[PDB]
């Protein structure tokens, strides 16, 4: 896969007691996830092989637009946000078994992934609201594109273990 020099990419993992849930972030400045990739769904124990390359190809699709371009003014729009949003979660919880968003989200962990030059900043969090997640302390397992596939993997479970 083709990583550019100077280009930020950016990714998701959050995790339930039913799913995996690998996700493209795209943006300029700052991240989210990008509606415009589905959600990747996989078992909880995958294979560390699987869980790193599903990452690798989820950060590869990652979009960094220009300033005020009108793929930018699209993606931070607020209304457009919402309607994409709430897609989201009830795609996510015809996929997944849930009648209410309150189960999905319930046990739900979330791991932020950062690539850059080649390093892979893996960041856990705090569960800190029914649907959202705050930074916790000093927890990020730091990774780059010198590791294989399944060494990225032990990462992103080993940063995922370290979620509250
Ligand atoms: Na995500």
């Amino acid at each position: 896969m083709t990583f550019n020099q100077e280009q930020d990419y950016w990714a998701g993992y959050k995790a339930n007691e039913r799913a995996l849930i690998i996700q493209t972030w795209s943006g300029f400045g700052r991240y989210a996830p990008d509606h415009l990739y589905p959600p990747h769904i996989l078992p909880l124990d995958t294979d560390n092989e699987t869980l790193g390359t599903t990452v690798l190809q989820a950060l590869a699709n990652s979009r960094t637009f220009v300033y005020d371009s009108p793929e930018d003014q699209d993606f931070f729009d607020t209304e457009k946000i919402r309607q994409r949003y709430e897609d989201w979660v009830a795609k996510l919880c015809g996929n997944l078994g849930y009648k209410t968003r309150r189960a999905l989200f319930k046990n739900m962990m979330s791991v932020d992934i950062w690539l850059h030059n080649g390093c892979l900043k893996i960041s856990p969090s705090r569960h800190v609201k029914l649907e959202a997640w705050d930074a916790i302390d000093a927890d990020d397992v730091i990774l780059s594109l010198d590791n294989s596939p399944e060494e990225i993997g032990a990462g992103l479970k080993l940063a995922l273990s370290r979620c509250r």
